[PDB]
C-alpha cells in the first residue's frame, strides 16, 4: 500500500512542490473510479467557490450565470444547499444541449438552450441588468486551437457581463501542441480532487474589485511547468493514502475533498468539523446516487 | 489679461479639480497658434516618457517600436538627444505613410512602410526578439468605431509585443457618440501642453513589472466624465496667464511644458532649472523651425 501522512492537501496550483516528466503512457490508465465522478468533481469544486463568496458577502442577492451547464445535475444539489440556507440567487443555466429535468420547475432557476456568442453575451447582459452576476464557465467545444478559442470565450464572458466573481474552466494547453502565448485572467487556480486519473485542469476563480480586470499571460514554458506540476500531482500525489487522516476514506482525494467541505455552511451545528464534512459528502453521494 | 497664480500645472487626468459642461461652439475656435505645434506637442510628451524609462533603467538597450510615426520630423530631435546622451536604442519606425527623410541615414533607425496588422506585429516580434521593447503609438484611422478600432490595435500591440512600457494615443469617445464599454491598458493618463485647443486627447503611460497585463473598463459615464474635465482645463486653465511663474512666457501650456522639461536629462550642466528648461525649449523650438 502507499501511505504517508500529510499536514494539508494541495489547494491550488502553486502549492504544488515537485514535478515529474510527463509519461505518455499514462493515457492509456484508467481515468475513473466512481460514477459521475464528472458531477462530483464539478460539485465540490463549486461550493467550495461560492462558499467563498458568501463568506465574502458577494453571493446573496445575485445572478449565477453559468455557461456550458448541461445536464448540469449536479447543480440541482448546489441550488438546493443556498436555497435551504436562506440565500437568494437567481440561476440562469446556458448551454445548447439539454438540462437534467431535475431543474426545471423552479422559479429561481431559468434554463436556457442557446449556445453563447458575444452577441448573446451582450443581450443577457442589458437584459440581466442592473443585477451583479456571478460567471461560472464550463464550456468545451480537444485541439489547442480548440482550447484558445474557449479561453478567448471566457476572457469575453467576463468583459461583456462585468461579474463580481468568476469561476473558469482551466488547463493549459501541453508544451509540444504549443501554438501561441494568450492570456487568462488573473485568479487563484483551484485544484480538483476526483479530477480525471492524469487531468492537468483546475479553476480558475476570480474576485472583481475596481473597474479592473487582470489578465497574465501564459507561454510555452509556463504549458511545461503546468505539464510536470500536474503529472507529479497526479501520479505520485493523488496515489498517496494518508494515514495520518482518520476518516472512513484515506486516499488523497477525500482527504483533499475534506478540506474543500469543511469551508461549506450549514444550518446544522455539529460538533467537530469530521462531523460535519461526513454530512456533507453522505450528503453529496447520495445525491449523486454515488456507493 | 485672464491672469492668474499656480503652484504646479495638471499633469495627469486625475489631478483635474473641476469639469463644465461642454459647449459645442468650442470647434469652431481656432484650434492652433504654433506653427508644427503638432510635432511639438509630440516631442514633449515623448521626451517625458522616455527620461521616465531612463530613470527606471530601462531605456538603455531597448527598441522603441513607434507605429504610427510618419512624418515623424520630431522623433528625430527624441532620437538625437538620446544618443548624444550615451543611451544605446534602435529604433524602428512603421507607418504605411512616408516619413521626413530626416530620419535616413542612421543606422540605430529603421523606417518600414507597413500599415501594422495582428500579423505582422507577430513577425516583428519574432525579429526582434530576444531584445526589450518600449512600445509608442499615435496610429490614427474619427467615428466611435475607428477609436474603439484604433484601441483594439493598440491592446494587440501591447499582448503580441509584450513590451516592457507603452505610450499609447488616448481619447475618449464622446459620451453623446457612445456604442460601447471597452478596455485600455491601465497606466498614467498624462496631460499634453500644445494639444489642440480643445482636445480631450493625452498619452497613457505604461510600464510592465512581472507578466501581468491591467486592463481598466471604459464606461459612458467615464466618457462623460472625461469631456467635462478636459473642457474645464481646455476653455478655463488652458487661457490662463500664470503671473507667478518667471519665464520669458507665462501662458499656462509653457508653464506646464517647463515641469515636462524640468524631468530631462542633460550632458551640460546649469545654474538652475530655469537654465535648463529655456535651453532645451530653445533647442527644441530652433529644431521645430518655431519663432
Ligand atoms: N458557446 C457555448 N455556450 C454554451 N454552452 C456551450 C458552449 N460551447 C460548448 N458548450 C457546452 O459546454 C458543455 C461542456 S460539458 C459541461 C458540463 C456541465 N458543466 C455539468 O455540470 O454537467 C457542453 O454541454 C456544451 O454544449
Ligand atoms: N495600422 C497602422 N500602422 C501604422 N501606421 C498606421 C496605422 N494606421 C494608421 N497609421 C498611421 O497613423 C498615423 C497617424 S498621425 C502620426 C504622426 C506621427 N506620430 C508624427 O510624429 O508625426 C498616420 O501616418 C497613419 O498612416
Ligand atoms: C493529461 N495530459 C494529456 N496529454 C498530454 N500531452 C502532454 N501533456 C499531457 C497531459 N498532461
Ligand atoms: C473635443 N471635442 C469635440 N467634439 C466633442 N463632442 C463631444 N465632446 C467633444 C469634445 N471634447
Amino acid at each position: 500500500m502507499d501511505v504517508v501522512s500529510l499536514d494539508k492537501p494541495f489547494m491550488y496550483f502553486e502549492e504544488i512542490d515537485n514535478e515529474l516528466d510527463y509519461e505518455p503512457e499514462s493515457a492509456n490508465e484508467v481515468a475513473k473510479k466512481l460514477p459521475y465522478q464528472g458531477q462530483l468533481k464539478l460539485l465540490l469544486g463549486e461550493l467550495f467557490f461560492l462558499s467563498k463568496l458568501q463568506r465574502h458577502g458577494i453571493l446573496d442577492g445575485a445572478t449565477v450565470v453559468y455557461i456550458g451547464s448541461a445536464p448540469g445535475t449536479h447543480i440541482r444539489y448546489l441550488r438546493d444547499h443556498f436555497y435551504n440556507l436562506g440565500v437568494i440567487i437567481k440561476w440562469m443555466l446556458i448551454d445548447g444541449r439539454h438540462h437534467d429535468p431535475i431543474l426545471n420547475g423552479l422559479r429561481d432557476v431559468t434554463l436556457v438552450t442557446r449556445f453563447v456568442d458575444e452577441e448573446y453575451l451582450r443581450s443577457i447582459k442589458k437584459q440581466l441588468h442592473p443585477s451583479k452576476i456571478i460567471l461560472i464557465s464550463d464550456v468545451r467545444s480537444p485541439s489547442t486551437a480548440d482550447l484558445l478559442s474557449n479561453y478567448a470565450l471566457q476572457n469575453v464572458m467576463i468583459s461583456i457581463l462585468n461579474p463580481v466573481a468568476s469561476s473558469l474552466k482551466w488547463r493549459c494547453p501541453f508544451p509540444d501542441q504549443w501554438i501561441k502565448d494568450f492570456y487568462i485572467p488573473h485568479g487563484n487556480k483551484m485544484l480538483q480532487p476526483f479530477a480525471p486519473s492524469y487531468s492537468a485542469e483546475m479553476r480558475l476563480l476570480s474576485i472583481y474589485t475596481g473597474e479592473n480586470m487582470r489578465l497574465t499571460r501564459v507561454t510555452k514554458s509556463d504549458a511545461v511547468n503546468y505539464e510536470k506540476k500536474m503529472y507529479y500531482l497526479n501520479k505520485i500525489v493523488r496515489n498517496k493514502v494518508v494515514v495520518n487522516f482518520d476518516y472512513p476514506n484515506q486516499e488523497y482525494d477525500y482527504f483533499h475533498m475534506y478540506f474543500m467541505l469543511r469551508t461549506v455552511y450549514c444550518n446544522k451545528t455539529f460538533p467537530t468539523t469530521k462531523a460535519k464534512v461526513l454530512f456533507l459528502q453522505q450528503s453529496i453521494f447520495r445525491f449523486l446516487n454515488i456507493p
